[PDB]
């Protein structure tokens, strides 16, 4: 089985390269963040045509959220209970071929200053108890997608730069080792422990030419899952794309 979680910066924008990678390759499952599209927009008949079922979440101009698989979506869920009148469209989760997936577009949060980084504490609180409640019911669990936080310093180029900075800070870190401690694995570390893995570059200063970037797109997989992962990798042949995503596709594949 392989799941890949992609940030496309607009599917708008990104739905030739959505279409291409659904049709060389594909994965079982493809999770997409920011579509940037209000519900009525997604495309749903470009890949739906293609033979995808697809579930969203979408709203105006921000977010937005989406599963697309071969296998129908099940037992589809949106948002989070804990904050259940956030109008921000950033989770959606389902169960596809006995898998529970739930996709992420977590909060930038802007800046550890901003009232934004205020709402990423409150959110990934609320993320926290939705997905350990998730967890009591499906032995086979991924929660993926962009979560804005890079884990380690080896996830931050030029780590001095970003010393409790945006996406690298300590208490951020904190955020996301709780959700690990649900009983979950960064999968991507599992099987490449050490190295540079980023999925984002800033499309200012060329960034991904320089080869400069932040690990802030991963997929935390149960242990059931942990025990068939095979592989993890970033999908760079994409982010070289003419007209790419600033984010690069994750893929984990999993082998029994
Ligand atoms: O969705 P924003 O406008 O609060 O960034
Ligand atoms: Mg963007
Ligand atoms: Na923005
Ligand atoms: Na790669």
């Amino acid at each position: 089985m392989k799941i890949t979680t992609w940030n496309v910066n607009s599917l708008n924008v990104r739905l030739p390269q959505v279409q291409n990678l659904l049709a060389d390759n594909p994965p079982d499952i493809l999770v997409l963040q920011e579509l940037k599209l209000d519900q009525d927009k997604f495309p749903a008949a470009a890949l739906q045509m293609m033979g995808w079922h697809c579930v969203w979440s979408g709203q105006k101009t921000y977010n937005g959220v989406a599963i697309v698989s071969r296998s129908v979506p099940q037992d589809v869920h949106f948002g989070l209970p804990a904050l259940p009148d956030d109008p921000q469209r950033r989770v959606i989760a389902a169960t596809v071929s006995g898998v529970r997936v739930i996709n992420v577009y977590c909060v930038n949060g802007e800046a550890l200053d901003s009232p934004k980084f205020k709402y990423k504490e409150q959110w990934f609180a609320a993320l926290t108890e939705f997905v350990r409640d998730e967890m009591t019911r499906h032995g086979k669990l991924v929660l993926l997608g962009d979560f804005n936080i890079a884990p380690a310093d080896a996830d931050c180029y030029d780590p001095e730069k970003w010393h409790e900075k945006i996406h690298c800070s300590s208490v951020e870190r904190q955020w996301f080792q709780n959700l690990l401690d649900l009983g979950l694995t960064d999968s991507l570390r599992q099987v490449h422990p050490e190295g540079a893995f980023y999925t984002w570059f800033d499309y200012r200063g060329a960034m991904f030419q320089r080869k400069l970037g932040l690990r802030i797109d991963h997929i935390l997989v149960s242990p059931a899952m942990a025990a068939a992962l095979k592989d993890v990798r970033v999908d760079l042949e994409t982010r070289a794309l003419e007209r790419p995503s600033d984010h690069a596709p994750v893929t984990a594949e999993f082998d029994w």
